[PDB]
């Protein structure tokens, strides 16, 4: 069923609560075993958000393996993900590690540090050039070498270096800086630019390893991130573009991270983004 069509029926009928609803009851239940050992407590924001054991990133190293981060492997679309929490005080050089050792190109915020008055995440990246950071933990030193501000977003190129081997990479942050305090945009115009700005660098792209997706939690504006780019690239790929149905490609990615898609308005949302980005897609 053309998903347009879909929309318009549970608007006119009011039933956003009760779609999302039968989501989270369909959802895959997996263990989480590793997140809840007490040696990981202040490693983890929300005590109700874990990765799953089978999906979750290791870090190289025999101390203590543990983040709170996921791999999203989408078979069909030949896309991958990492999920991950904003980075804690004591888990801002574990979050390098990660980025490091899983060759990642591109690093994507969806939060402000503050939001609502409060601390949302650490501040994990340099502000100012000729201040940079070391992360003694994981012996990394990170250098803030240009930032471009624009009315809805911030892209920032770093340098990452491993001080054990003197490898540098350079990687790019893509900030996007307006989403709402309370709510969702009215509009999915400025968040389907950025997705196409991160797309356009090669972050997403199968020669580098997985981008990294944040907000606070990782599972709420994140899960909208990647349900929008994964079901724009299926309707690329397929012979008949109404074939692709979001819910069940919400599903797919619930089984590598849980309570993706935090809110009934995140879903409506997510439809929203897809049905206005697939204006495009298609040839316009
Ligand atoms: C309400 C939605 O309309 C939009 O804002 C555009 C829709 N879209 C896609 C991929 O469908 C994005 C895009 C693609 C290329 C260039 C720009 C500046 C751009 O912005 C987004």
């Amino acid at each position: 069923m053309e998903m347009e069509k879909e929309f318009e029926q549970i608007d006119k009928s009011g039933s956003w609560a009760a779609i999302y609803q039968d989501i989270r009851h369909e959802a895959s239940d997996f263990p989480s075993r590793v997140a809840k050992l007490p040696k990981n407590k202040n490693r983890n924001r929300y005590r109700d958000v874990s990765p799953f054991d089978h999906s979750r990133i290791k870090l190289h190293q025999e101390d203590n393996d543990y983040i709170n981060a996921s791999l999203i492997k989408m078979e069909e679309a030949q896309r991958s993900y990492i999920l991950t929490q904003g980075p804690l005080p004591n888990t801002v050089g574990h979050f390098w590690e990660m980025v490091w050792e899983q060759k990642s190109r591109g690093v994507v915020m969806l939060n402000r540090v503050m939001e609502k008055g409060s601390l949302k995440c650490a501040q994990y990246w340099p502000q100012k050039e000729e201040k940079e950071m070391i992360f003694e933990d994981t012996n990394l030193k990170l250098t803030l070498i240009s930032e471009d501000i624009k009315s809805y977003y911030t892209v920032r190129q770093l340098e990452l270096e491993n001080l054990t081997t003197q490898e540098t990479r350079e990687i790019l942050h893509f900030h996007y800086t307006t989403w709402p305090d309370f709510g969702v945009p009215e509009s999915p115009a400025s968040f389907l630019n950025f997705l196409f700005k991160v797309r356009e660098s090669g972050s997403l792209s199968p020669e580098h390893g997985p981008v990294v997706v944040h907000c606070s939690a990782g599972i709420g504006r994140s899960g909208t991130f990647c349900l929008a780019d994964t079901c724009l690239l299926l309707m690329d790929k397929r012979k008949d573009p109404s074939s692709v149905d979001i819910k069940k490609v919400l599903l797919e990615m619930r089984k590598f991270r849980m309570g993706l898609i935090q809110t009934a308005d995140q879903l409506r949302f997510s439809y929203l983004a897809v049905i206005e980005g697939a204006k495009f897609i298609m040839g316009d």
